[PDB]
């Protein structure tokens, strides 16, 4: 395998160096422009005790949080996301899209809202969790990875557990298929390549969250959080430590 853009954050010694980037100077490995009113601290902070510990190739995980300040845009959406800032051809032919994400009961994501995360800009293929649609349920408490909106495969989102995924998508097929493991266990493909849209960006996979609002529901803090966030061609890497890191097994 061959490591096209590497989102680990492993050059960075704090999320201040997020601020590096500006339109006028794209430097770094990430675009950050879609967050809120408040400085980056309120918004993404890093500490490697924020990673999935089996993953030996991240020194630190980002905790991404959406507060009372979250919007972008005057949207009504709340959101903090970063896109990969690369030359890479990650959106052509086989690409493997790869991060690990966790929350906790503390500023858990609210299951009443529905939640689209590490997303495409047309969103083609995404993860959602929450209340999505109909009455509220024992489905509001899933996690599930989605393609052209339908979902494919889903898990109860419990707390604590690092779910590590990679999209499989061959944008000459126009197919995206699902790796998926939780903890220390290597990625195993859970859903075969499902047949969708996948026009793509100039740069427009979101790594974040954007969470709907919802009658009657009011904006709480919410912890989302991230590490081995990469994008690699030709042979997937299924342990989750990396490429070049001993598996864990």
């Amino acid at each position: 395998g061959t490591i096209l853009w590497d989102g680990r954050f492993n050059d960075m010694t704090s999320s201040a160096d997020l601020n590096k980037w500006s339109w006028g100077n794209q430097v770094g490995p990430y675009q950050y422009y879609i967050h809120g009113s408040s400085p980056v601290s309120a918004y993404v902070n890093l500490s490697p005790d924020y990673k999935n510990p089996a993953d030996t190739g991240s020194r630190q995980g980002a905790k991404i949080t959406l507060d009372n300040t979250a919007y972008w845009n005057g949207q009504n959406m709340r959101r903090t996301e970063l896109i990969p800032q690369t030359t890479a051809a990650i959106n052509q032919g086989k690409v493997y899209y790869h991060f690990s994400l966790m929350r906790k009961d503390i500023n858990a994501p609210a299951t009443t809202r529905e939640h689209q995360i590490a997303f495409f800009e047309s969103h083609f293929t995404e993860l959602k969790s929450g209340w999505l649609s109909g009455a509220p349920g024992i489905s509001d408490t899933l996690l599930r990875w989605c393609v052209g909106g339908q979902t494919q495969w889903s898990v109860e989102w419990a707390a604590d557990v690092w779910h590590n995924v990679a999209y499989e998508i061959d944008f000459a097929a126009g197919t995206v298929g699902f790796w998926h493991s939780t903890g220390s266990d290597p990625l195993t493909r859970k859903v075969a390549p499902v047949k969708t849209s996948t026009s793509s960006n100039g740069a427009d996979w979101h790594v974040g969250v954007l969470e709907l609002p919802r009658s009657g529901y009011p904006d709480s803090n919410e912890d989302f959080y991230w590490s081995g966030v990469y994008i690699e061609s030709g042979s997937l890497t299924t342990s989750v430590a990396g490429p070049g890191q001993p598996i864990p097994g």
